[PDB]
């Protein structure tokens, strides 16, 4: 693997190119605000792919968009076949967003992918760069939901509250998202996965223990949300 790094954006070049890197950090960071008609719920790309200083999708092991455009195009074992990156986003739209995938030459489609094509800058095509996708946690025995919900309420709650809705910034967009509910991730996407939510509450928290983890996950999965 090759080492995961941040292009700096002092150093965006002038011109079409850099207007459109602007406008995708943009859909990524704000989505449901930027794209009502495309858009389920109140989740930004950024609640489940986190970025340092305004980027987004620059996080190990919260999948990091550092690196993607090179690993693409690539089998997809829910599509039965090849898929492309924009088709992945599309994914992405339909599911996690509970929403509608943008035609795969949409402007703002193509500002994402720019946007993405920017943080990989310098990434060999086909290298897999260190802390890519969202690693699984899986243990050897089930999620103990009780013991979730005492662990929920002592270290989550405070954050994305009781009833799981989130909380909302003074502008609208969700501070801390929501974790089910309708306006939460439908039941289709990788998020609905016991072993990568799992994988991604032990690893974006920092701190729990892998059972702890585990257990919170359950819990949280337990609750209902939109059915894709
Ligand atoms: C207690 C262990 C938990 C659990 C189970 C989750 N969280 Fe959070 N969370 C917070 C913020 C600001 C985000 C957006 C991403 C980021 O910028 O880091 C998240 C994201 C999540 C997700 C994915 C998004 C979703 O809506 O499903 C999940 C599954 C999740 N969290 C679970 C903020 C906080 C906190 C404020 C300091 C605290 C505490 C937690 N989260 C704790 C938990
Ligand atoms: C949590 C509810 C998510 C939200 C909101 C979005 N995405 Fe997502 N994405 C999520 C998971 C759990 C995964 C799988 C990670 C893995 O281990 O592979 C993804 C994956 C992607 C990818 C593929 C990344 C790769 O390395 O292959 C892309 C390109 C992607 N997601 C884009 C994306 C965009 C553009 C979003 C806002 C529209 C978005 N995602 C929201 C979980 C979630």
């Amino acid at each position: 693997t090759v080492a995961l790094t941040v292009p700096a954006a002092a150093l965006l070049p002038d011109g079409a190119l850099g207007e459109s890197i602007v406008r995708g950090r943009r859909y990524l960071s704000d989505t449901p605000a930027q794209l009502p008609d495309f858009v389920g719920n109140g989740l930004a790309c950024r609640h489940c792919h986190p970025g340092r200083d305004g980027e987004v999708g620059t996080e190990a092991n919260a999948a990091p968009f550092v690196g993607v455009v090179g690993r693409f195009p690539q089998y997809s074992a829910r599509h039965g076949r090849l898929i492309t990156l924009e088709q992945r986003i599309g994914d992405c739209f339909e599911r996690s967003l509970n929403g509608r995938a943008l035609a795969l030459d949409h402007p703002a489609l193509i500002d994402m992918l720019a946007y993405m094509s920017w943080l990989s800058q310098g990434v060999p095509v086909g290298a897999v760069v260190a802390g890519h996708g969202i690693p699984t946690l899986t243990l050897e025995r089930e999620p103990d939901g009780v013991h979730g919900e005492a662990l929920y309420q002592a270290r989550c709650l405070a954050c994305h509250g009781a009833d799981g809705s989130g909380t909302l910034d003074a502008d609208g967009r969700y501070l801390f998202p929501p974790l089910w509910g309708p306006r939460s991730f439908n039941t289709g996407a990788g998020m609905n996965r016991q072993a990568t939510a799992a994988g991604f509450i032990k690893h974006k928290m920092p701190s729990l223990s892998d059972e702890e983890a585990w257990d919170v996950a359950g819990f949280v999965l337990t609750h209902p949300r939109p059915l894709f």
